[PDB]
């Protein structure tokens, strides 16, 4: 009988964007320097005792 | 009998105004910012796990 909107089954509009949680970063990389470095195994020299 | 002023029966004095107790604003209109939108339903699209 009244026209209504059931009758029309528009589809929602869609907004822009993501929405995220956010992730914790690297300590390590802001806590120590990255030191430059060749492909491969470092070896580095240490002192067990002193004379 | 002497002449009381019940005898009258005076109408009220009728003062201007209105006494009301206050009611609390909306607190999501504060905390939420509105966006423009159009009429019906809207979708977002959300992050629900990150690699």
């Amino acid at each position: 009988a009244v026209l209504k909107t059931s009758s029309f089954q528009l589809p929602r509009h869609l907004v822009p964007g993501v929405w995220q949680k956010a992730q914790g970063q690297s300590v390590l990389a802001r806590l120590s320097n990255a030191e430059p470095q060749e492909f491969g195994e470092q070896q580095y020299m240490t002192l067990t005792a002193p004379p």
